[PDB]
């Protein structure tokens, strides 16, 4: 009901948060182009959900695959309303001595260059429509340390800067750019229930997906430039002091 | 719908943003008690809105009125799910030479002390329930200067500090706390002249970064609905700006070089 | 001697951070008016330091006392170059059920209302001179929760907002306004406290004292920061940038 | 003389802000290794200044040169106290349609990958010394839009993220990590005087160097994790609104 008639591309959408966002976008009447490099998962999901969900293989590090992905969406569906640049790779907390220059440049290619390209070509076709919404997947590590590795946090910080620069530029054309910075997805929930600030609730892929839905829906028509954290308050506190003197 | 069976108290709900949230919360099936000091506006709206909408006069600077507001709401409905601490007064851009120690202490009492009290007694009844959501109305001036007066911006900065410390404290009980920072909504700030309205909105469209839509009270209401909905079940500690990116840009540099 | 010929007023300057900044400003050649309400401590410091240090009793809650403080500094010294609004009262981490409306309004008067007044009358004499620097004492609690109480946290946040609008307004007259946000709970803290320092401080091997915070104010007030305005400069050893819970549960 | 006996490496130190910091570091009694790829400027500068200023050519995108830059510096002077990771390239305000994947990757290598490497090998040799300070040159564009290009802005956000996670990790070894984010230093002064928020004063390289001196001095012994802006308040205001309502 909320996304009726809208066309959304979700890179990295064959699995996890992107797949949860694809299904929820499908439930709200959006035509969704699943983009990923896991072709069996992507094709299986796009067929199971039905006629308005297609799949397109797209390694986001190849600008030509990306340009073609958006161009196939405009030809097939008339245009692109939503670009959910979610394709990335994740590393947990590490040390600066664990950073390998080739691993670093690879992560930067998927995480930062991939977001750059997915934005450029979403912007390429959105600008003439004088409509459009771009949502990147950052990470809660954009507002606190100790929950991701050095290469990962820096790539996600760069997405936030890209998101704000796109919000100002594409704002003149009625186009919004936003981030969602989730906290903990990929025994594991027991560890999450111990570290979360907001106790009781566990963070799931749909939880992040319904937040992307908000940012992409007309309900957030005036939300732009925003890196919306979904962390249950994890990033606003350093409990070390309180633990040493109250526990 | 999204708020069905939930009980929300909305301070400042007799006009503007608070009233738009009352109507929207009402449309989504919540029991809503309008809390305000404009008694004609507040009472008439709650009666016209219907059965699930009550009114309670409450000057938020008076802790006894605030304690009573929540206590009678708990008696009427069993508990409080949502507290939208929205009551406030606004100052436009001014000079530090215009601040009068009384006008400042008055501004602080309504905006910041009211925010503390509305949260204190909302937590009083929410903590035992192990459930609840508290939402404060801050201001876009909490992330940029040049769009509000000194006392007003300082009160809203203090609301943000309060929101984040409540997010940590009440988080142990499954209770969420968040802010909304709107950017110039046509409201009880602006008088009722259609002229005074079209001019406020027209300049807001000029100064706005995101062109092609105007920001209204209902737009802010739908974000409060999001923040209070279970759809934001893991969103806490956040000051969500609704400004179309106004606070992320200083266009002076680019303007000077397009000569 | 970085403050040669400069005249600085330091509210709350009879003790702690304010006293360390008065001494350091004195060492750098500034004429300093100590402003406080601890008259025993306040007068003793201004006399012991020497000829360029006077004292002026001033409750920052009283606009007439503060208006006199600035007017006396102008009378004795020609003008005001630096206003260090340091006067405040402190709360550690607490619960919102511990907040008393009268105690809240008292803290707000000293911490926030006082900062406004010291700025209004510092601006009063700085603007016609088309120069001046106003520095507030905020707190590291302005960037993280859990290291100050609700009332204290909100008052220092309000100082940060006040500082930024003054930075915009007073910038047009060549006047800079900045905050310093120390890690107050850890400043100048026995083997109990030494154990707590190692556990809670992020930058290990070092300790924060009042003298350390004074030199950051010296930096912020000197000409070394001629283009530094609008800044909330933390002196916290990086405490506010990390939530170590996650790695802690998974390293055990 | 605040830096007596301290050893500083300054990448990008043959010109601009890096050269200004080299001279000031020289005046405060530091041994400085000028690191740059402008060999004529860099070698001439290191010779003019004297005994305590040497030169080392170093492309920061080449980890082997960077690993060598630190190792030759430790060999010559005993250790590295200050690492001023200043080497970078600049992009002005532009459009997302102007970003070319190869220019994007080139800028990213110099600005961000250089920052990772320069910190990694400074961290390599600082950690055993249980002392040390790393200072990155970020940018005012990390706190406001409209004053730099998309690729540059994202690279500088990434430096800030790197700095924050390094501040947490290397803090355990008594090592500090901070940024400096200057505004307009790289006809011209009239534009700066009318775009600046703090009127009456103009920002120069000498100004940024003394802020770097502060951050590198022991006067800042408990400052870590900070991105210190030197912008005269430019990033804290959007004056568009007040302009329209004043005349
Ligand atoms: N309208 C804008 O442009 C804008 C922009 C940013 C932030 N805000 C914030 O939105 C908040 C809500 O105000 P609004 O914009 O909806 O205008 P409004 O005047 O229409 O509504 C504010 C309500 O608070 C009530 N109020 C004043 N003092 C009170 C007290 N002691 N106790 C209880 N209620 C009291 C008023 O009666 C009013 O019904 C304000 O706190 C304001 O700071 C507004
Ligand atoms: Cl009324
Ligand atoms: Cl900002």
């Amino acid at each position: 009901r909320r996304l009726e008639g809208k066309v959304a591309i979700v890179t990295g959408g064959a699995s996890g948060i992107g797949a949860s966002t694809v299904r929820l976008f499908h439930d709200h009447g959006a035509k969704v182009v699943i983009a990923d490099i896991q072709d069996d998962l992507g094709q299986t999901l796009a067929d199971r959900l039905g006629r308005n969900i297609s799949y397109t293989h797209c390694d986001v590090t190849d600008e030509d695959q990306v340009r073609a992905l958006v161009d196939a969406a405009v030809a097939k569906h008339g245009g692109v309303d939503i670009m959910f640049s979610n394709a990335g790779i994740v590393e947990g907390p590490n040390s600066i001595f664990d950073v390998d220059k080739d691993e670093l440049e690879r992560l930067m290619g998927i995480n930062l260059v991939g977001a750059f390209l997915a934005a450029k070509h979403a912007a390429r076709v959105m600008v003439p429509a004088k409509k459009g919404c771009i949502i990147f997947t950052a990470s809660a590590c954009t507002e606190i340390a100790g929950i991701a590795g050095h290469s990962y946090t820096a790539s996600k910080y760069g997405i936030v800067g890209l998101m704000k620069s796109l919000a100002v530029e594409l704002g003149s054309h009625g186009i919004r750019a936003n981030c969602v910075s989730p906290f903990g997805v990929l025994m594991f929930e027991g560890i999450m229930s111990k570290v979360g600030n907001l106790k009781g609730k566990i963070l799931t892929a749909e939880d992040v997906a319904v937040t992307v839905l908000y940012l992409a829906s007309e309900e957030a028509s005036y939300v732009s430039g925003v890196n919306l954290l979904v962390d249950g308050g994890y990033t606003v506190v350093n409990p070390t002091f309180i633990n040493v003197i109250t526990a």
